[PDB]
């Protein structure tokens, strides 16, 4: 509250600590399904049933132009790519387990880097 704070965790390192792990996602092979956005004009229904499309090249930006406040909000754009390829690819599918696949991937660097 006013004039009471917890002790200051040392964030000055953030910022190159998600760029690490974003580039660790880049480079997985597991990684293409996520690299650019889904082209609107040609996948019928990914316009109208994903409300927020995300991806690495636009994670990749908003990161080097201080679009993210801090590590939180950079996480929920990495699990929000994730989460948008659950919706529309069954699991079963070489796009499905590669979402699976990044999504684990992503969190134990998360965990191991910032945990």
């Amino acid at each position: 509250s006013m004039s009471v704070k917890k002790p200051k965790r040392d964030d000055s390192k953030d910022l190159a600590l998600c760029s690490m792990i974003l580039t660790e996602m880049e480079t997985h092979e597991d990684a293409w399904p996520f690299l650019l956005p889904v082209n609107l004009k040609l996948v019928p229904g990914y316009k109208k049933v994903i409300k927020k499309p995300m991806d690495f090249s636009t994670i990749r930006e908003k990161l080097s132009s201080g679009q993210y406040p801090n590590l939180e909000t950079f996480a929920l754009d990495v699990r929000l790519v994730f989460d948008n390829c659950e919706t529309f690819n069954e699991d079963d599918s070489d796009i499905g387990r590669a979402g699976h696949n990044m999504r684990k991937y992503f969190e134990k660097k998360w965990t191991d880097t910032f945990k």
